């Protein structure tokens, strides 16, 4: 049985939802989210009401990637579904599409604030972002923007991984993207744990450039100017030469840079901060690393189905992307609640 709908606008926007949930309230504006609470659970919900879902070929492709993904996603430290909804009848009425997802309320700034965590808070909220990036890398994806706004968490520190969130993106970027490399590995999102990691116990941003050269002259000073291995693997000839014009800096000891820190702690920064990303420890490996020794359970690190993304990266018409997504509002069936 539909459930019954009620409408209000709010910022200009008409949102109709079931009355389940209630109480929305605009917390943030690819769509609008709305805080809410789910009468029918006892929890309170994250709404996001799609922007213009089906208006040109695009939206409904990036309509249909993201309701797919979500669909997808059933891991504890990542962001999964709790609903999806449209009050349209059919097909013919359907035009818009919402997403309830828990309501985590904060992120990694909010929680942070800039101040330094302890260890032990540290080695929990890294530990949660590996384990969801273990099993969003097992499906064959790769985050690519992972930054402490893409990372909601809530007031026991319980984080999850956000497609998209709601203090420069920049700064959390691996090397090769923003160089435009179009190989890229999995550890590109290693890099921007480490990124995370070293602020969380400094209290200080690792690589705070005010612009793209500024950033990559503060990564090369920490990390080195690339060797005689890296240096053969750059397909570019103008790179290449580029890279070769520079004068050479050493990488520096991280045990220098991170004055007092638990050993294990540097001992893992040194792993993830490597420029080459061949030699990156993946997330699997980083679980097993002994700073997380409190956390990692290695029967409780659970992995994805691959995902088929070549579904979602088609050139169809409008109307093909906004069946299918129709398709898929249908197929949904809610976690066990
Ligand atoms: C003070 C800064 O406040 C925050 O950072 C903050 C965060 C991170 C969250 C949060 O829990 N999110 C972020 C947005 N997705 C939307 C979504 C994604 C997918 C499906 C459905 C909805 C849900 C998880 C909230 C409510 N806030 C308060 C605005
Ligand atoms: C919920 C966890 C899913 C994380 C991956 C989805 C984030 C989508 O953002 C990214 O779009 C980029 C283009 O902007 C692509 O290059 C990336 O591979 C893709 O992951
Ligand atoms: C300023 C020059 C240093 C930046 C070099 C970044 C090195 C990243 O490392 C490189 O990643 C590539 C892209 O995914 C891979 O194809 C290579 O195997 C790997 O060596
Ligand atoms: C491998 C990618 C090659 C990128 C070449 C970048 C060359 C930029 O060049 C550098 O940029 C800055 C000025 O904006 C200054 O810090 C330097 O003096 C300037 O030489």
């Amino acid at each position: 049985e539909r459930p019954t709908f009620y409408r209000q606008e709010l910022n200009k926007t008409i949102w109709e939802v079931p009355e389940r949930y209630q109480n929305l309230s605009p917390v943030g504006s690819y769509g609008s989210v709305c805080a809410a609470f789910d009468t029918k659970t006892g929890l309170r919900v994250a709404v996001k009401k799609l922007s213009r879902p089906f208006q040109s070929i695009i939206h409904a492709k990036r309509t249909y990637r993201e309701l797919r993904l979500l669909k997808h996603m059933k891991h504890e430290n990542v962001i999964g579904l709790l609903d999806v909804f449209t009050p349209a009848r059919s097909l013919e009425e359907f035009n818009d599409v919402y997403l309830v997802t828990h309501l985590m309320g904060a992120d990694l700034n909010n929680i942070v604030k800039s101040q330094k965590l302890t260890d032990d808070h540290v080695q929990f909220l890294i530990y949660q972002i590996l384990r969801g990036l273990k099993y969003i890398h097992s499906a064959d994806i790769i985050h690519r923007d992972l930054k402490p706004s893409n990372l909601a968490v809530n007031e026991d520190s319980e984080l999850k991984i956000l497609d998209f969130g709601l203090v420069a993106t920049r700064w959390y970027r691996a090397p090769e993207i923003m160089l435009n490399w179009m190989h890229y590995n999995q550890t590109v999102d290693i890099w921007s744990v480490g990124c995370i990691m070293a602020e969380l116990l400094t209290g200080r941003t690792l690589f705070p450039g005010t612009d793209h050269i500024d950033q990559l002259k503060l990564i090369l000073r920490l990390v080195g100017t690339p060797g005689a291995e890296l240096l053969k693997k750059i397909s570019s000839e103008s790179a290449r030469n580029y890279i070769q014009s520079l004068t050479q800096m050493p990488k520096m000891n991280f045990a220098n840079v991170f004055i007092g820190a638990n050993p294990l702690a540097v001992d893992l920064l040194e792993k993830m901060l490597v420029l080459d990303s061949d030699k990156r420890i993946t997330a699997a490996q980083a679980l097993a690393h002994a700073y997380f020794a409190q956390y990692h359970d290695p029967d409780d690190e659970p992995v994805a189905d691959p995902y088929d993304q070549s579904l979602e990266s088609r050139d169809l018409l409008i109307d093909e992307w906004k069946s299918l997504t129709y398709d898929e509002v249908i197929s949904f069936v809610p976690p066990p609640l």
